[PDB]
């Protein structure tokens, strides 16, 4: 409902994110590794502030179940 984010590396950004609603995450220290995210500030629940935290990936987070999520790998590992 409402998200603060701000530059650091998309895997601290989620990794903050969890933090919020106590939910599992599911993503390995390597995928997100290096890219970054020039923050979230808004009015953001959970589904839309990760199609956000996109700007600046070539990742797609994917809710795992519920309210869970796992990092789904798909930058650009086949134009298919």
């Amino acid at each position: 409902a409402q998200v603060n984010i701000a530059p650091g590396s998309l895997d601290k950004a989620l990794n903050q994110y969890a933090a919020h609603s106590g939910f599992t995450l599911s993503v390995d220290a390597s995928l997100t590794r290096g890219k970054q995210s020039n923050g979230l500030h808004g009015d953001y629940d959970v589904e839309s502030g990760l199609q956000q935290l996109l700007d600046g990936s070539g990742l797609q987070v994917k809710p795992l179940g519920n309210n869970s999520w796992t990092l789904e790998p798909a930058p650009a590992p086949k134009e298919d």
